């Protein structure tokens, strides 16, 4: 019945990126009439995703306002969730030899899952499951530059290409930054928090971007 | 708070809730990739889905407020869904073969006996033993029927797409349907396993009601696609 | 808890709650394939199942919470619901016809009496019998009107289609209409049974108002794709 | 429990909830069987209907709560309405007259007196005759500008839509002084079942019935302009 | 109980909520009165009526509960909701020049620095003058570089909608300030703080948002005749 606190810093993140999800979903959604059937699945999915998210988020932020414990079940149920979608996402753009890709991709994205949770559930030590986790992220990376082999759609996948790098960096730099020093669970919950906004909306809004260009640049043709 | 992994089934049943919450948007919103002849199937599946969803809310409620299998819950989701997939069964024949609306009606008796008979099982309205045999004869009624009884008229291979949707049905009502018996076994004959009913009636409804839905968008968006040339 | 299988009442509600739900959503999505001539007949079947679904809702939540029959909400219900159902003659029969609102208002006022008749009679106002005499006087001159009356004139000067639904449509009232009744007379004409009584409304509810919406969906979906061939 | 049959009011308030609910699906919904020219006003007419539903939802929560008037949700949900009602007046003016805009403002500003004069006289803040009165000038000071005033056409659903307007802000809203004059005016306690009552007729006759003009006349004119 | 009208700010929050309700429902719905070229900038209009919605639900529970000021809900939602109304400016902009990606992260700063010097105020954080002064800056330093700094016209609805843009962060958002003024700087005055705040959300969210519906549907309208 009060208003926010202030002082939770995790609480305040948490409400953001609820929105923000909220608002993407939305967002994403609506604007599927502003890209052509080439693009319009693509969409679909960015939504999905970003409501999965959502309602996750509702539930995280319950989690820590009745009790101030990390939700690591729920955070990973959302990422069992959310990831396999995203990379969906990746076999969507290429459909060459990209059945094998995607089976290969979701694979080594669950062992980085699998890797990472069995670290914060305490069913595994910290580090070593921490390497297993970068093991299938970076297999992941490998099979995209070092595996295969219209200018949209390359501007598409090249953008994939650095989220997968670059964007995911940030979650474990969370795990990192919670477990891999002196639990610092609010400097992991910020981390996650801020890397699934990046991650599930700047993804998403990339994808939008070249569809609408594309699905422009084909309406005058 | 937390989810408690240490509830498997608890996690099983909160994994589906979502699968079939964006499973019913998935289909509801990409009506819109597909031709005036496809469409209804996808309000079907969508249907089919949306139903699962707000009874998977409540299956997961009684699981995890009292730990009981929520047996009621589940049969009557079937009781409404199952129909409409035979619907679905009966879109696609009568796209390859003018026979039917007779098979309608049997594979709907033959779905209302195979339901009936397993809820009896685990209601304790009937021994399981019983009643599973006489489910498995309303589910096996329905395979026969379908490709050696009446269905024996024949098929028709003029459209690749029919054909492979067609081909759908069957993989799913013989090999995809196969996993709910499964599951009655493991969890009423061995010597009632809950854990194990639940979590394979569970993934069942996956495979049955999302991955189902999948395959015919899939036809559905190809079809279509194919079709904006010509 | 698990919903009680031994209440069947209470199972049936839920049942029906679901199937309006489901409907509701059905005839919305489904105008998308259906040309403008029939698109309000498909708007106005899903309002129908919606306001069936919300009051469903409250009935299911009365009998679980007390035992009682919801005997205003049902009456309610089919208060809301009936016109509409008989706004669809008006609707698929403007064009070729002036007395469209003749007929319509005839109807309506058949429709009035008929379940303000049984009204009187469940809640205690008149006696059952006399009721449910009146009651089928309402319903009876409907059916006289949609068979050989101003329905039947209206009807004459029309497509082929809408004679395919018109027809349809009055033989739900006819033959579909009858589990009402019938339902009535389970409950108040024997040696009250609410469980045979909400049993019965409960099936009648779930028929007739699905295959009434699924009827004008049929007509007005084979319609317009033959008219988008004819057309191209 | 059941609903309470004996609760006329009551019975009343969960009617109008209904139908303000199945029209603003209607109006919304029916947006694609209307040409460009009309879609906007169809959105106005859902928004005026939509915004109603809630309202009427906790109406309803105070009288079966309290058994008293819920004088603030009714006036509130005029105050949100009416402007929108007048919005759709203005926009019926643009295709008519040349002077829509000053109009508008003229409109919305009798609107704003009688709900206040209204307003004063059922809350308690001023005698509810002069508040009447006062009411009363501010409808007839839009009724006068309509006829006499600056609103004194070459289509036939604009014909039809502005003969439309002119006859619903007379006999339409005429039934709300009506309910008031019932309620404050003749045995003055308050008939608060006889008000509540008359408003929820008015509120039906005209944000549902009217709509139900609005979309016939344009769900015409756009399937008529559709050939050629 | 029936609504309490004693409580004046208790109903400019219920007003204001359902403005934002309705106002949501029209930018979406009515997309399909403008062409591809304003359904992205409809979308986001509703985005931040759809935002607010939610927001003013929470601050008007939080006016009734407790009668506290909710700073926290409201600079919670300019913080979803700036940053969307600045994204719509760099919409508009790339319409009118060659730079408007430089402007959006000048505009976006300048706005960040405008809320947080405001919060740190209002939440009692810093002195609630040079927190006025510091948040004046941000404001002012967007208009600097909109008016007479990087932002120095193409058809005539790019040039209608550039012009409410730039009318609406000067006379538009000034509403907002002159609330903080009405409430922290007279000798805290939390009612015409809270109601100034409310009718300057009405005014930027929903009236600015029908002015860009305005320029679009005609717009939309007249190109149609080809
Ligand atoms: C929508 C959520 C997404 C795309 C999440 C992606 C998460 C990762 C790529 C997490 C990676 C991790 C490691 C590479 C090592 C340790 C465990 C992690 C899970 C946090
Ligand atoms: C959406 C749900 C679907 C398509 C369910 C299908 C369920 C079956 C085919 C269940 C079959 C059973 C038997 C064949 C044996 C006895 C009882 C069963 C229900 C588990
Ligand atoms: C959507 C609901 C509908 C169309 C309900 C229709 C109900 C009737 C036609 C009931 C008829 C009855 C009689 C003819 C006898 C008196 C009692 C009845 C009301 C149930
Ligand atoms: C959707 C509601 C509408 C368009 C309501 C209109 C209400 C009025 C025009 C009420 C008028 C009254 C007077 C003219 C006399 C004083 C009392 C009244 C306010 C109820
Ligand atoms: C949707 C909300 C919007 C566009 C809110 C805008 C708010 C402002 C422009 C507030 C400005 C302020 C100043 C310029 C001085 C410092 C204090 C303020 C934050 C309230």
């Amino acid at each position: 019945g009060g208003d926010l606190d202030i002082s939770d810093t995790v609480g305040v993140s948490f409400w953001l990126v609820t929105a923000g999800m909220l608002a993407a979903t939305v967002f994403f959604f609506v604007e599927r009439d502003q890209v052509s059937a080439k693009w319009k699945t693509s969409l679909t999915v960015s939504g999905l995703i970003t409501g999965i998210a959502f309602w996750h988020y509702l539930y995280m932020r319950g989690v820590w306002i009745d009790t101030g414990d990390t939700p690591t079940v729920f955070r990973y149920i959302n990422w069992l969730l959310t990831v396999p979608l995203q990379v969906v996402e990746f076999y969507l753009i290429l459909a060459s030899v990209a059945a094998s890709l995607f089976k290969k991709l979701l694979a080594g994205s669950l062992v980085m899952l699998g890797a990472g949770f069995a670290g914060e559930a305490g069913l595994a030590p910290v580090l070593p499951a921490f390497i297993i986790g970068m093991a299938g992220w970076l297999y992941m990376i490998y099979e995209l530059y070092m595996g295969e082999g219209s200018p949209a759609v390359n501007s598409a996948y090249n953008a994939m290409m650095m989220i997968i790098v670059v964007g995911w960096a940030i979650y474990p730099a969370g795990y990192a930054a919670g477990y891999l020093m002196g639990v610092y669970a609010s400097n992991l919950n910020l981390i996650y928090n801020l890397a699934d906004f990046v991650n599930k909306i700047l993804f998403g809004l990339i994808i939008w971007n070249v569809a609408v260009k594309e699905s422009s640049n084909a309406l005058e043709h």
